């Protein structure tokens, strides 16, 4: 089982939609659609400027405010036991940008307990929201010990115009040492 996916291939590493959401996410290589409009990437992290790697991201055209895409990992063996890290590289550009959110759902829990109001803080490793600036940032989180096995939940939430593209790249689970080192450089909490 892969523990780290730069969507370079199209079945993404065993990374799949979430079966009932709003839009699925999708795998593009260069210049989103829109992006004459100062939106989304122009290049994912992976390969970088004027190279044809491939980024997942929300086409927010055509959709509706506070419509949520999800994009679901492969189910994992209490790797997070360790010192467990979920690392990935994100851009979120464009005004009237939307929100970018990362949960932890445990196999037992269902989605729709991780996702209601009452109970998704204990869940999210990642919360962003608005305009981030035409840039690739990228965000370290510490994982929690479930006592189970889980799932990585990377939802995207579309803002209130179509310049509200969110991409994705280079996700990652790591452990020990090399948690401690992320958390050295990457943005955390
Ligand atoms: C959309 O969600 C954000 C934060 O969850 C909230 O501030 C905003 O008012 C919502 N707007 C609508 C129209 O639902
Ligand atoms: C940290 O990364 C290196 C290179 O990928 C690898 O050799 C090492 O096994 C990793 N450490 C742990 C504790 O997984
Ligand atoms: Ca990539």
């Amino acid at each position: 089982d892969p523990t780290e996916c730069d969507f370079e291939l199209p079945d993404l590493c065993g990374w799949k939609p979430d079966e009932l959401h709003d839009f699925d996410w999708r795998r593009l290589n260069k210049k989103t659609p829109s992006s004459f409009l100062q939106t989304g990437p122009s290049y994912d992290h992976t390969y970088g400027k004027n190279g044809s790697g491939y980024y997942m991201y929300i086409e927010t055209t055509g959709r509706t405010e506070n419509e949520t895409a999800r994009l679901l990992s492969p189910v994992y063996d209490a790797e997070l036991a360790k010192n467990g890290c979920f690392i990935f590289y994100y851009h979120m550009y464009g005004r009237g940008m939307g929100g970018l959110r990362v949960y932890q759902k445990p196999d037992r829990v269902p989605m729709y307990q991780l996702l209601s109001s009452s109970k998704r803080n204990n869940y999210l490793l990642f919360e962003q929201w608005g305009d981030q600036g035409n840039e690739w940032y990228s965000s370290a989180s510490m994982l929690t010990d479930v006592d189970d096995d889980f799932q990585i939940v990377i939802e995207g939430i579309r803002g209130n115009s179509f310049m509200s593209d969110i991409a994705i790249d280079d996700v990652s689970i790591q452990r020990g040492e090399n948690c401690t080192k992320a958390m050295l450089h990457h943005h955390h909490h």
